[PDB]
């Protein structure tokens, strides 16, 4: 016996979601109560956990409502919540009792406030939060990751160059870049550090950590010729580098202030390797113990030992910059002056 | 007149005094609201001219009953009140047997809960903007002048090879507590953490702030040294710092699917490998000529001649002088972790 609790952004149609909802529950044996209140569902669903899932699968995929967020979990609960609702629909608009309107209207202020604050959260406490879990309680753990490391090419020529305004469209289109793809490919964004991208893939996504590099180095290649001369984004390329090894991580800090955090020896090689990309005839560069973590049938190149004690270097055929690297920076130089 | 929204974290009988006094002292202040409390969390709603509850909401704000407050929502020229007839109605919905509203206290104490664990996240720039009452999401960033700070353990590498994972954790934990504690008590932002690094910035007239915060990190990693016995992992604890200024971009960045605060700008990088550098020094502080300009107390400054990272002239003060060497650190932390 278990029971979810989440938050989601969305009249006659909604009697007509309450009405199957009690069936299907009815049957399944799941009760649970749905709220509605200026344009935010909250609903909780509690029992067996075998289709409070698969439930909870099908309202995911559903159009209606959007930007799910699961805010609690709660596993072997010795009673249920709400025993005799397969589902409560209580719309809370329409309920103007007076010693009520207090409650509505801090409801909504946290919750709206809440799902602004969602948007700074790094991807694995709002994972952690999904699973129930409270992220200042969970003990950090040692874990092999693959850790990636990716910043702007030159960024500091084209900062001394395009006015501020210009600056921030160019990072919030490579973050935006950079963001979905990590994303879809399995990997979590650990933090931004300037214009430099860090994130994590598990060990066994070797071929989805070259996959998401290769995938970013493409899209800014498309964006450069899509885009015209005048735009700063034709400017806009990158370097990755990728190492594998142990790193505590989780949830640090105080409660004055918390952070997600990788720590280890693999986080600096990674960011070394990625600067070591701006010598090289490839934008993407790792080491042997990535290499290990990939399944595929990919073309490695040995870089050749780089002092960081010393550690082989390899990287992908298909990584081949078909620019010269520092002459791409005496370009942005002219370009911008 | 105004409305104000703010939740905190409490530090039954005397509830209902403040209550009482409230209900006896607002009214004459001619102001109306709501207190609600659930499960160690009071929310508030304050409503009036202008003049006076904001006078209200600070001496609440140094009330010695409640802590963590965070201004959720501020809404000026307010057209009505929502509770006209309210001095201050207090509510405690832990004792609301009633069923019938159970659900909607289960659902505003769950979210509460979630954001007051999400707010420990949030770079402290955006916490300050909401207790503005300003959408944070909407700020365009400006180019700003700022002292950038960075500081790490020394031989952190040589710790996390050493210690078992909690050990690491407890002294990484302590350490961002202290400087975290200290940068905010000076007026600073801490910005984020990165592995074991803090970064944070202070404004350009809080020059002195900037020294006088790193050589309190510094001066409480000794007391902690020396009040923990040689088996506790924080008697092996030691800081580097690194201080520039520079103009830097601070906005918000990213993407609808991930947002972060931060700073765009050489002086971050100037300012983590002056930080570098210390672990070469006599000096556990160094900084450059921007950051001294800033500085109007009468330091001891000490140049350290230039260094390449064009080449960057480095200062420090006397009272930065290490009492020890660096390189026997490392070892010495090295030979004590058998
Ligand atoms: C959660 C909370 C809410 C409060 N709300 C009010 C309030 O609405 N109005 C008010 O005058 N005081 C409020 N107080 C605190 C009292 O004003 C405080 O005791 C104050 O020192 C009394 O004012 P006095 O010293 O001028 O007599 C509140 C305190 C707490 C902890």
């Amino acid at each position: 016996m278990k029971r979810l609790v989440y938050v989601s952004k969305i009249l006659e149609e909604i009697q007509r979601i309450g009405k199957v909802s009690i069936k299907n529950n009815q049957r399944d044996n799941i009760t649970g109560v749905l709220l509605y209140l200026q344009g935010l569902f909250f609903q909780i669903l509690e029992g067996e956990n075998e289709k409070v899932d698969k439930l909870y699968k099908k309202i995911l995929v559903d159009d209606r409502h959007t930007n799910i967020l699961c805010l609690k979990t709660e596993y072997d609960i010795t009673d249920r919540m709400f025993p005799n609702w397969a589902m409560k629909t209580i719309n809370l608009n329409e309920n103007s009792e007076l010693m009520i309107q207090p409650i509505k209207s801090l409801l909504q202020t946290v919750t709206q406030s809440h799902r602004v604050l969602e948007k700074y959260m790094p991807a694995r406490v709002i994972y952690l939060i999904n699973q129930g879990i409270n992220p200042l309680t969970v003990e950090p753990q040692l874990v092999e990751k693959i850790i990636f490391f990716s910043d702007i090419l030159a960024f500091s020529t084209l900062t001394e160059k395009l006015p501020v305004n210009e600056v921030v469209i160019l990072v919030n289109r490579y973050f935006s870049i950079c963001t979905r793809i990590i994303s879809a490919y399995g990997g979590e964004v650990t933090k931004f550090i300037g214009d430099c991208v860090m994130a994590s893939f598990t060990k066994e996504q070797g071929d989805a950590a070259i996959r998401t590099s290769l995938d970013i180095i493409s899209e800014l290649k498309q964006l450069r010729h899509h885009v015209e001369a005048t735009n700063p984004l034709h400017l806009l390329y990158t370097g990755i580098g990728l190492s594998y090894g142990h790193v505590i991580e989780g949830n640090m800090g105080s409660s004055l202030k918390m952070d997600h955090t990788l720590l280890g020896d693999a986080v600096n090689v990674a960011a070394r390797l990625e600067a070591l990309t701006r010598q090289l005839p490839y934008a993407l560069a790792f080491t042997a113990g990535v290499k290990k973590c990939c399944q595929a049938q990919w073309t490695f190149i040995n870089l050749g030992a780089h002092q960081v004690e010393a550690i082989e270097v390899y990287t992908v055929n298909e990584a081949q910059k078909y620019y010269d690297t520092l002459q791409i920076t005496q370009l942005i130089r002219q370009t911008l002056e």
